[PDB]
C-alpha cells in the first residue's frame, strides 16, 4: 500500500543523488527523511518505509553521495558537511512537496551521525528526530593511531583505508549478514580516512553541541551492539537540550536494531512514539 519513486538532484560537487520517495494510500500525517549508514543504501529500508506508511507517513531516503545509485567515488567523503549538505537538500524537497506536514528526521549508525550534525545546524528545520545506534561517538570506538592518522589524511586521501570493520556484527540473524555481503551496491571494503574524519568531527563535537538539540529525541540502540558501543547512545541522551527524550534499549539485539529478527517490535515502538508526538 506504500508505493517506491525514484528521483535524483545534483548534490555538492555536482554528485548525482538517488532517492526514493514511499508514499502511502493514505493521506500523509507527516513527512519522514531517512539517511543510511556507511557503505549500504537506502533500499535496505524498504520495509522501514513500508511500516511507516502503514502509518501514514512519507518516507524519502537518499543514497548518500559514493553509496548504492548515487555517484561519487564509493565511500569517499572529506567533510561531514558533504553527507549534511545533501541530506539538507532532502529536507527542502520533502519540505516543498509537503508543506502542511511536520518533519521527522531519522538516520542510523553513521547517518544517524549525519542528522545528529544537521540536527544541531538547522534545530528549527525540523519537528522530531529519530536515531538507530547513532555514530555520535566515534571516538571512543577506534584507537589514537586510527584517529590521528584519519585527522590528518581525510582531507588529502580520504580513500586511504584506516580501520577493518566487522560485518558479522550488524545482525544475528545471519541471513541478513548474508544479503549485506552479497550485494553489489554495498562496500565490503575497510573504513577510509575521509570517512573516518567526518564520523570524528561530529564524535568531537557532540557533548558541546547536542545541547542545541531540542526537539523530541528517541534513540534506539541494541545492548550486544559491537560496532557501537549503547554506552555512546546513554551519553547522548544525557547531553541533548531535549526534555522529551528517551533511549529505547533491546536487550540482547546487534547493531541494527531494524533488521534485527525483533524488528517489527523495534518499529512498534517508532510508530507509536511517532503518532504520541506529532
Ligand atoms: C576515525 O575512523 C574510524 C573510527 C571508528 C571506527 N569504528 C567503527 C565504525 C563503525 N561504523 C559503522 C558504520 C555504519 O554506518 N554502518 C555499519 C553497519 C551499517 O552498515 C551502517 C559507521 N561506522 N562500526 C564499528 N566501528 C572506524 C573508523
Ligand atoms: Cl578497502
Amino acid at each position: 500500500t506504500t508505493t517506491r519513486t525514484e528521483r535524483n538532484f545534483a548534490g555538492i560537487g555536482d554528485v548525482r543523488i538517488v532517492y526514493d520517495v514511499w508514499t502511502p494510500d493514505t493521506a500523509p500525517q507527516a513527512v519522514v527523511v531517512l539517511a543510511h549508514g556507511l557503505g549500504e543504501h537506502a533500499r535496505r529500508y524498504d520495509h522501514v518505509a513500508q511500516r511507516l506508511g502503514a502509518a501514514g507517513l512519507v518516507t524519502y531516503a537518499l543514497d548518500h553521495r559514493g553509496h548504492g545509485r548515487s555517484g561519487g567515488a564509493r565511500v569517499l567523503v572529506r567533510d561531514i558537511s558533504e553527507y549534511t549538505a545533501d541530506f539538507d537538500t532532502l529536507v527542502g524537497i520533502a519540505t516543498r512537496e509537503y508543506p502542511g506536514c511536520k518533519r521527522i528526521v531519522l538516520g542510523h549508525s553513521m547517518g544517524g551521525g549525519i542528522v545528529f550534525a544537521y540536527g544541531v545546524e538547522r534545530p528549527d528545520n525540523y519537528d522530531l528526530m529519530v536515531l538507530s545506534a547513532p555514530a555520535v561517538a566515534a571516538q571512543d570506538l577506534v584507537s589514537p593511531v586510527v584517529a590521528v592518522a584519519a585527522k590528518l589524511l581525510g582531507v588529502v586521501v580520504p580513500g586511504l583505508p584506516v580501520q577493518e570493520l566487522d560485518f558479522t556484527a550488524i545482525s544475528r540473524d545471519p541471513e541478513v549478514v548474508q544479503a549485506y555481503n552479497t550485494d553489489p551496491l554495498v562496500h565490503h571494503g575497510r573504513v577510509p580516512a575521509g570517512i573516518g574524519r567526518a564520523l570524528l568531527q561530529v564524535g568531537e563535537t557532540m557533548p558541546r553541541r547536542a545541547p542545541a538539540l531540542t526537539a523530541p529525541l528517541l534513540v534506539l540502540h541494541g545492548t550486544d551492539d559491537r560496532l557501537i558501543p549503547i554506552e555512546g547512545s546513554r551519553r547522548l541522551v544525557e547531553c541533548v537540550g531535549s526534555a522529551d527524550v528517551q533511549l529505547k534499549e533491546y536487550p540482547g539485539l546487534y547493531h541494527e536494531v531494524f533488521n534485527e529478527p525483533e524488528r517489527n517490535q523495534v518499529l512498534d515502538d517508532v510508530v507509536a512514539w511517532l503518532t504520541e508526538r506529532l
